[PDB]
């Protein structure tokens, strides 16, 4: 039942990231196409953890966690970064800016649902 809001502007990766959380149980998964329409979507409330790419137009996936964070209704939002090669520079800015957790595409259902865990690990979720 947790509302996941699936932001990446490639329609098709959003499709294997809904697909692969659908895998594992969960159906209430949105999609968003930029941080902007993220926001969009966000502000509206009901969204329980976000999964974000790290490079989309209009708004980045790092300014939409900075923007997330610094907004204290969602504040506490778990925010998931996805990636490809994940640079030191890239995992220590996601690192500093509060991110949850990143992953590097492509990544599968096994990965992705040890992700979530260690994040509901630490959240008590």
């Amino acid at each position: 039942e947790l509302k996941f809001l699936v932001v990446d502007d490639n329609s098709t990766m959003r499709r294997i990231v809904r697909n692969l959380l659908k895998e594992l149980g969960f159906n209430n998964v949105e999609e968003a196409e930029d941080g902007v329409d993220a926001l969009n979507k966000l502000q509206a409330g009901g969204y329980g953890f976000v999964i974000s790419d790290w490079n989309m137009p209009n708004m980045d996936g790092l300014e939409l966690l900075k923007t997330i964070r610094a907004d204290g209704a969602m504040s506490a939002l778990p925010v998931l970064m996805t990636t490809a090669e994940a640079k030191k520079e890239n995992i220590i800015a996601a690192a500093q800016a509060g991110a949850s957790g990143y992953v590097v595409k492509p990544f599968t259902a096994a990965t992705l649902e040890e992700k979530l865990n260690k994040i509901f690990e630490k959240l008590g979720m």
